[PDB]
């Protein structure tokens, strides 16, 4: 590694890490190529290197296999170049051959791993067409080159050609499409519906054999077989089981001692497939019945199951675990042989349990076949990736449902998606409805309830000094909301008019400005929306982070100029000149326009940054392990060993010499000295770009970080007043002399133009202040020797030097602690600096230096960059603009931007890929506390710190860990309110970063240090709740909209949602919303937006359950986990003696199942006992049937339609199916009704409308509105 | 540890323990998706992760292949990434080169300090001699570049 | 033809083509020719080289079948 690619007069070369040009084979990152005696590099041809003949490709240049006419004659050879032995080779023109064992092509017919195949004469294998070898006449396959049966048209009939060659008389033969069709004695095709052999088969107007296919073919309805076509009558009904008893002699033994929680294992009164029960008695060691005693619990699945596959499965598991005869018994196997066979394995476990003295092992077997079961696993809960289910696999809604599941009853809340630009639910039939599902268990923050206990929370944040350790300096002043779209936005007014109130944010900028807090809503139309409530937190700028994306931080060669920077847009016609603003645009552009930016114009406040903990930080630092092998998937599950490990190339990466960057990030110095500089933005600056990502906190600074540090600096004593931008540069393409050169200025404190030349309070602070910053994403960049590039440091600095505080080169970029030690550089009469390609600069005293304008390139650059100050600045220089007292403004708004705002810096002090603490003193919260003077005197105002809630860990109750999760980072936590306390052993249980007192002493750090400490407010999600409820659950994406073909529809299903209960948010939960009602009426009176409600502090919330959430990502315990009679479709429930619902088994009751006809028609009977109504059923032998409300299959009559509409219980199962005369239903394919209209009905048997349909065979057919088809 | 194809020709790859692999799988350098009901994929694309596949019609291997986004040609490489700035090749065995911004080229087109042929459908033409800057010009039986 | 006699022991066994050197062949040839004489002494015969030119010559698709259209349709199913 660590050698680029250059090109000269057309032709590939290689320069390597030692700077030399590469000749001869090379294996360079993995791929095998050769440079020819020039060092150009050879592609499309073969070179001899040792005793290897070894092919290049002709794109890549990349060694392949291939085939050589070497001397007269054919020759294969493989990617090592090696002469190959029996094997086939195909050539660059995509032909192939087959080498024998003397490496000879073979020629003529020949058989190949048992299928017959040709070649010509000169050896290339025939594929796609016929061929008259000897006597006869083959086709042989496109791809495969086998020898197959095809049809060809001779004059204008069809003809048959069978494998061999011979023509096809009196059978059936293939195509290679797929169609089979029939050839009578004389050769010809036969149409129509035909005799033959005694059994009936139907050929459509093509002649095509048709299987599957219902219709009414002699004048009396006729089903052909899917296996042969062969028509059946449809008369015998195909289920195998008939009406019986299963009552016995072991029925009132196995049957349940009650009918209740006593006697039965459950969630909620339910029963779930892995139940345990309390049978009456028990057949100890398989000998003798004793009654059972309240500690005998036995699966009941020894007992019990909901259909007879998976009875029969059951069966085969267990002989498979040594209990019995190992048996194949299938859904077909009559009923009284699963019965009898599952008492003998019966018999077989209660001698295990008397040998082992012990069900553990049980237990582990059952959960194991459990998982086996469709049903019962994650297959019937849809499992799928796009979008925000990308994360976790997809996610589940809970529904109100107040019949079956009323603990779980929300009360008609669970309002979903109401981001800010949906808060009223305009937009929930669009794609703006917001993505109300994200992570684990979704919270109802729509739920007044809900909202009183999220401000509970807050509060409990603001004062956790106070609250914790009676310290009123430990106190966090603002927030972070995490995850703004992904939850009610109620939160933001929330939040919002809570600082309003405690702390007069609304009153005056220094008010609004001590306690700062960020919004991460990456919409982009949430800026306008946080504008028109009044900027009660900043939003984000995503538009300037984005160019840098595209300008200057992601990629190698191709990037966006920097021009786009300017967005010229923002004036009418790009006139520079004339700067007319454009009152209508498409609503698009940068959030605040640079070109000449006075301060006249007002402007929405934000915070701006480079990178971010969540933003080019979690995708590298993966895509770098998954690319070393040591995790396969995104997704995946890691260790710390495995993190740190990857970790290790990641950073090999990052500081890598060549330049070349895989997964991080380019040009980052030159981004944030843009960063660093720009007017009208508070700059955020991300732990991760100053030091590792990973390892210890601040355990080794970044490469980038003197230069970070020095802008830094700089900000502090240089950067205020008005800002100009500008670029060498018109649009996408370039000029002649043009060179896409961007140049930042900034005038100094009261100066906010060009031409202005002196403040108008007279003040003097302006002269040694202001800033020049040229940049450029262009390392290959040369000028032309007539060039000239400026900067207009503005008719304020006439005449004034200047001096350079970073410069890059070609081996890095020279920082400047100083004036002394830098190289100066003087303004004109205008105030400009002027720079040429080659410029020759003088230090102040000590020496005169050279410098070229030169695009660089290394690990700290692939560009351009060049920040310039006015020297003779004082060492306790300050241009910062401290924030006022007075009510300024009137217009309702909380932050404005302005030179007060953007004397604040944000430090993202956290990173989430970071190590455990190996020891107390170096957790991170200890390490701020000792360090905090050096963010003091980098200009930070306010430090974010990580999420302190205790992470959920290694806890994961079903379904897709995360690494939020598995990494500790505490974006998923279990306890809200536990940040680090102690266990009530009284022993240490830090959280990855220290202690609360560890915490307590950070914060009051900061604050000695004159900086804030901000919180992350999490109130979307939590993790890991111990406690099962059953949920009345629908599959849905992250915007809580039902799956498009999902049959998971209010279905009970087994969630995790209840608190421990005994936790911190038990608790801290709603106490101190009594005292803040009591103290500030408004806010408990105020209605919200979405609900037309005020927050209801009426219920306090000491421990979650699923009432209040929204819904989970899928647990992998399947659709129908939660037992459920297939006959009337009521689940099985024990909570209240009068309404019990069990199989009639486990009552002592005579359960009779099956099949049986009376005169009316047939009826079923489920494996409890019931009768099937207005329900589908599937017999042994994977027929399907619709038993109607009267309890009778559905069946077609003789001269009637047999499609009928079908309306059920199960609403996903409602539709227009096809009912054969002996009840079975049509499924994948098409049926005839009574008046010769065709009609297709899918792989549920559900009718198709309005769509083109596919065949195997490649036929197409059309089925319009109506259902008809067209073809 | 082998495959098998049943009846309607279809494959499936099963494991050490007889139970069919689902989802994506390396065998040996060779590339393959497997729905989730354990068939092989053949002669289509497929969205595994974040990024989009082409597998091969009877090999199933993970290969470069283009297919039309919107009205415009688009090419897919075997990793499932989009190209730009590259050529790529089609299942057929045509040859496209796609500019910065993906697009397909057309015509005579000059890169790297060298000079390609592509015909009105974009096939970058090899064994093709013509009068092509109004001087004669042959492209490459090889990589398609002019030679004088 | 030098890389087939090479093959038998005659040379350094050789991949020469038709793009080597009309000089380098021609030497080649002739040290061929002197390792030939040798075994002619050694054997004292020269019947062992006539079946090793007759067997090299059919090598050469000119003077084998390859050059003469091999085709079985018809009566040509009978001999080619
Ligand atoms: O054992 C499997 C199979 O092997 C052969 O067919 C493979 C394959 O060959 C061709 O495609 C290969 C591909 O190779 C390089 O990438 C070339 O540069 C390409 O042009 C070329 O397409 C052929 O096109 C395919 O149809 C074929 O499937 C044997 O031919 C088979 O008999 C054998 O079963
Ligand atoms: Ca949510």
């Amino acid at each position: 590694t660590g050698g680029h690619y250059e090109n000269h007069n057309g032709y590939f070369v290689y320069i390597d890490a030692s700077g030399k040009q590469v000749t001869g084979l090379q294996n360079i990152d993995g791929n095998l190529q050769y440079f020819d005696d020039n060092g150009y590099q050879v592609k499309g041809s073969f070179r001899d290197v040792n005793g290897k003949h070894i092919y290049f490709d002709s794109v890549t240049g990349k060694a392949s296999s291939n085939v050589d006419i070497v001397n007269g004659k054919a020759q294969g050879y493989d990617a090592q170049g090696n002469q190959l032995k029996k094997s086939y080779v195909a050539d660059s023109s995509g032909q192939t051959y087959y080498f024998d064992g003397n490496g000879q092509p073979l020629i003529g017919l020949q058989t190949i791993d048992g299928n017959l195949q040709y070649f010509n004469q000169q050896g290339v294998q025939i594929k796609g067409g016929f061929q008259d070898v000897n006597n006869k006449r083959i086709y042989f396959a496109p791809n495969t080159g086998n020898a197959v049966a095809n049809t060809e048209i001779i004059n204008g009939k069809l003809q048959g050609r069978d494998a061999n060659g011979n023509q096809v008389k009196n059978a059936f033969s293939k195509d290679v499409a797929g169609n089979t069709f029939y050839f009578d004695a004389n050769g010809v095709m036969l149409t129509g519906l035909q005799t033959i052999s005694g059994k009936t088969y139907y050929l459509d107007e093509q002649g095509h054999l048709r299987k599957n296919y219902a219709g009414t073919f002699n004048n009396q309805f006729m089903y052909f077989d899917a296996d042969t076509g062969a028509g059946k009558t449809a008369i015998e009904y195909q289920f195998d089981q008939g009406l019986v008893s299963q009552s016995n002699e072991n029925t009132p033994h196995n049957a349940a001692k009650s009918y209740d929680k006593s006697s039965f294992e459950n969630v909620d009164g339910y029963l779930t497939a892995d139940t345990w029960y309390r049978p009456t008695d028990i057949l100890k060691n398989g000998d003798t019945w004793t009654a059972s005693t309240e500690t005998d619990m036995r699966p009941l699945l020894m007992t019990w199951w909901p259909d007879k596959q998976t009875q029969a499965n059951y069966l085969n598991f267990m002989s498979s675990k040594g209990l019995g005869i190992t048996t194949t018994y299938t859904a077909a196997t009559s009923q009284k042989t699963l019965n009898d066979a599952a008492f003998v394995i019966q018999t077989a476990i209660e001698q295990q349990i008397s040998l082992k003295k012990s069900t553990e092992w049980l237990r582990d077997a059952i959960d194991s076949f459990v998982k086996t079961q469709a049903n019962w696993n994650k297959q019937t809960e849809d499992e799928a990736f796009d979008g925000l289910q990308w994360l976790q696999g997809g996610f589940l809604a809970y529904q109100d449902d107040s019949h079956r599941t009323p603990n779980t009853d929300s009360g008609n809340n669970r309002k979903l998606g109401r981001q800010p630009i949906n808060i009223d639910g305009s937009k929930d039939t669009t794609d703006g409805k917001g993505s109300e599902f994200l992570l684990a268990n979704d919270i109802d923050n729509s739920n007044p309830i809900v909202q009183a206990e999220q401000l509970n929370w807050l509060h409990y944040l603001m004062n956790f000094g106070s609250i914790t350790g009676n310290n009123d300096n430990a106190n966090f002043d603002g927030i972070r909301v995490d995850a703004v779209d992904n939850v009610d936005a109620d939160l933001l007014k929330i939040a919002g008019d809570y600082f309003k109130a405690l702390y007069g944010t609304d009153k005056s900028d220094a008010n609004a400005n001590k306690h700062l807090s960020i919004l991460e809503d990456w919409n982009g139309k949430d800026p306008q929306y946080v504008n028109q409530q009044g900027n009660a937190q900043l939003t984000m700028d995503y538009t300037v982070t984005s160019q840098f994306g595209n300008s200057l931080t992601h990629g190698a060669n191709n990037r966006s100029n920097m021009w786009y920077f300017l967005d010229t847009g923002y004036y009418l016609n790009g006139d520079l000149n004339k700067k007319i603003v454009d009152k209508n645009r498409p609503n698009s552009g940068t959030l605040v326009n640079r070109i000449a930016n006075s301060g006249d114009t007002k402007v929405i406040p934000n915070y701006s940054f480079v990178r971010a903990h969540d933003y080019d930080a979690q995708d590298p630092i993966r895509k770098a392990m998954i690319d070393h092998g040591i995790i396969k998937n995104m997704q995946d599950t890691f260790t710390f060993d495995q993190l740190a490990q990857g970790m290790e190339f990641y950073y090999k990466d990052q500081e890598n010499p060549s330049g070349f960057k895989k997964y991080n990030d380019y040009n980052l110095p030159s981004a944030y000295a843009m960063l660093l500089t720009n007017k009208d933005t508070v700059p955020r600056v991300y732990y991760g770009d100053m030091y590792l990502e990973g390892g210890q906190y601040m355990e080794k600074g970044t490469i980038y970080n003197p230069v970070i540090s020095a802008l830094l600096k700089a900000r502090i004593k240089y950067v205020s007043g008005g800002q100009t931008m500008a670029t060498d540069s018109s649009g996408k393409d370039l000029k002649d002399g043009e060179t896409d050169l961007l140049t930042s200025v900034r005038f100094g404190k009261g100066i906010m133009t060009s031409d202005q030349t002196t403040t108008q309070d007279n003040s003097q602070d302006y002269k040694n202040q202001g800033i020049g910053v040229i940049v450029g994403n262009n390392p290959d960049l040369k000028l032309n020797n007539d060039k000239t590039i400026t900067l207009h440091m503005g008719k304020a600095h006439k005449n004034q030097l200047y001096r350079a505080l970073v410069l890059s080169n070609d081996s890095g970029i020279d920082v400047y602690d100083s004036d002394d030690k830098a190289p100066t550089l003087r303004t004109n009469d205008n105030g400009d600096l002027i720079f040429h390609k080659t410029n020759t600069f003088v230090k102040q005293d000590g020496t005169i230096i050279n410098y070229e304008m030169k695009g660089s390139l290394n690990a700290l650059i692939s560009g351009y960059l060049g920040v310039w100050v006015p020297v003779g600045a004082s060492d306790s220089q300050d241009a910062r603009t401290v924030a006022t007292e007075s009510s300024s403004s009137n217009d309702g708004s909380v932050f404005h931007s302005n030179a007060a705002l953007d004397s604040n810096v944000i430090y993202e002090g956290f990173s989430n890929f970071q190590a455990m603490p190996t020891s107390p003193e170096q957790s991170t919260n200890v390490v701020i506390a000792t360090k905090a003077n050096l963010f003091k005197e980098l200009g930070i105002t306010s430090f974010e710190l990580a999420p302190q809630y205790r992470s959920s860990g290694d806890t994961n109750y079903g379904g897709m860990s995360f690494l939020d999760s598995f990494l500790n980072n505490g974006y998923a936590f279990t306890d809200r309110y536990d940040l680090g306390f102690n266990k009530a052993d009284g022993n240490p249980n830090p959280t990855k970063y220290g202690t609360d007192q560890d915490l307590r002493n950070a914060i009051e750090a900061l604050h000695k240090n004159g900086m804030q400490a901000i919180a992350d407010w999490v109130p979307d999600q939590i993790y890991a709740l111990p406690g099962k409820e059953v949920v009345t659950a629908t599959r849905v994406d992250e915007r809580g909209n039902q799956l498009k073909d999902t049959d998971f529809v209010n279905l009970l299903y087994v969630a995790n949602t209840k608190s421990s209960g005994v936790d911190y948010q038990a608790k801290y939960g709603g106490e101190f919303l009594d005292k803040l009602r009591e103290e500030y009426p408004s806010l408990f009176k105020q209605n919200q937006v979405s609900t037309g409600q005020p927050i209801d502090a009426s219920t306090k919330i000491k421990q979650w359950s699923a009432k209040y959430m929204n819904g989970t990502n899928i647990l992998h315990r399947g659709a129908y986990y939660v037992l459920k009679d297939w006959a009337t479709n009521q689940y099985f429930n024990i909570a209240k003696t009068n309404e019990v619902f069990l199989p009639l088994q486990l009552q002592n009751k005579d359960a009779q199942t099956g099949f049986i006809s009376d005169a009316s028609g047939v009826k079923y009977y489920s494996i409890s006992g019931y009768q099937a109504k207005d329900t589908f059923i599937e017999d042994g032998n994977g027929n399907w049937y619709y038993f109607d409300k009267d309890g009778y299959m559905v069946r077609s009559q003789q001269g009637e339609n047999p499609i009928r509409t079908v309306e059920t219980s199960v609403n996903t199962r409602n539709g227009n199916y096809y009912f054969m005369p002996n009840g079975v239903e049509l499924r994948k394919g098409f049926g005839t009704d009574n008046s010769g209209n065709v009609y297709y009905f899918d792989d549920q048997g559900k009718m198709v409308r309005d769509k083109y349909i596919n065949d195997d065979a490649n036929n197409f057919y059309h089925l319009n509105v109506d259902g008809t088809m067209s073809r």
